[PDB]
């Protein structure tokens, strides 16, 4: 269950918020939008 994916995008900085999950993993990055 990739809760991480819901912290992460919180967890973004403004004008910067994008949230991606890779096998579990989350991350905000640009370029994926999960």
């Amino acid at each position: 269950g990739s809760v991480g994916c819901a912290e992460c995008p919180m967890h973004c900085k403004g004008k910067m918020a994008k949230p991606t999950c890779e096998n579990e993993v989350c991350k905000c990055n640009i370029g994926k939008k999960d």
